[PDB]
């Protein structure tokens, strides 16, 4: 059975193409997840910053208000 | 019958592959949504840093209001 | 009695029984994705109300404080 | 006679009756799913309305003493 | 005719299936969009409960204000 | 052509099925999107209930703060 | 070919049917983006409609008030 | 063959058939993008609307701050 | 030769040839509604942050003069 | 086997277009995740602008304001 031994190389082709084009897909969908992850995280970086550097202006104003607040409410 | 064993190893090879790549897309799949997940939870976690670390101060800010508003 | 009917029977069960494995697989994969993105939205709800939350017990009590004030003031 | 007949006819049905179990799964798949989904965003939705929720008494209070204090002052 | 009557059964029976898939299909969307709706309704119920609450109030208030105002601007004119 | 005929049967057999089926497909998803629709737009008027009923009292109101504003400036 | 007329009027009529099923779908799936369109739309104007009330009166109450903090100012 | 022929045909009239319909729905997805773009942008002038027309009267407003502040 | 085979082998270059320039069709049509959704929000973008670039420089004049202010009216 | 080649040779053909197919795909969805990213970081660079811009004036004031204040609670 030559047919046989045929037959099983033509399958084997295709199988073996079948799974190589699965693997290219499966790894430009896991490219395109990274891609968007960091476009994710660095827009959310950005969005943040501002309210982050203002923090400790915040943090220092609030407790010297408390500090005045406290000293007029005891006298 | 050498044939039938023959049709038989042809079908059980492309039920092999066919299971492995149905395999290999669903732990991809996973990956993703880890991916995902994972971005998620950290951008969440970025956002509510500055409300969270201003909360000790402003509830000290209210009670200091407090005393003020019931001594007038 | 059909010797090559019960092997094409055969032959088709193998295929069937594989569709439906790997059916049950995407399933099961698909209903873990829910999962997880399930537990990341519960997560990320919890983390965002927290502020909200413990800033309550304060403003409900200033607000009694204001109104004490207030009905002081009113008659 | 037909014998060939129903033998494609036993195939035919195997294969017709498993494509038929498979939709019925990942039908049943898709609603398990939209119930996690739905389960999820009501439970969001409420830990988001908590807090509104239970300062709305205080409000409203808050606002029939400054009313109060308006109308004995006009 | 023979052959003709067994092949146009094999074929209703495809297409029976085919249909009957589709049919299952088309009802298993239709309820989870049953289910989306529902969910979003509520959702916005539970939402928009608190500011419709609030309603009487602030108008009760706005119109109390609008009293102090329009005294206090007449006695002047 | 009796084969022929009986062929044609077959075909359309299949067509019609297959007509039918994206037909009711069709109607399911105009179906659903009417459904997205009403919940939508009766999701918008529940959220705007409150601004819209609000509307005339701060239009009121504001009236009044600018009479009692321009009054003062005109006073001093 | 007699047969092959026939087979050509097989082909024809799946083909034909095939585009016809396409060209429905076609047509849902603009009806239903016609349908998102309104409903998006209709949202908008409902949610801005209390905005663009306020407006006006935004407008002059700003002005009278750029008139108090003008006369209130000693300089000029 | 004559048979290749007419086998050649019906093959060019099924390859037809299926290209003007990729074609026709490719048209239609650019015209529901077209719609679905057009319904945005309108979307979105309508609802920065009022912020722009609010815009002459704010900056007035500030610079007749700033003259009250620079005088005390 | 295989005349047959050179036969077999045109209709498949057809039916191959055809499958390839459909998907081509489709890559280049998700691209444009791509290129389409993407100045869309580009524009969109614009339109709404214009009123927040307007205000900088009077929000900014303002700041300053805010703080000469503070710092005159501070012993 | 002749015969055999040729149906190798019409396979590969096959198999060979798909890969293509595949790859042009790829290609295209790459491309449409460049200009969705390149989109959302302009879009997030032209949102946060004004805030910003603000940042080093609302820290100059706030610095004022606090020197003010401490001053005055001595």
């Amino acid at each position: 059975d030559a047919g046989f031994e045929n037959q099983k190389e033509l399958t084997k082709m295709q199988l073996d193409n079948q799974k190589e084009i699965a693997e290219m897909q499966n790894e430009t969908q896991k490219e395109i997840a990274g891609i968007q992850s960091a476009t994710s995280r660095q827009n959310t970086k950005d969005q943040v910053y501002a309210q982050n550097e203002m923090l400790a202006y915040q943090q220092k104003e609030s407790t010297a208000r408390v500090a005045s607040i406290m000293e007029n409410t005891n006298l």
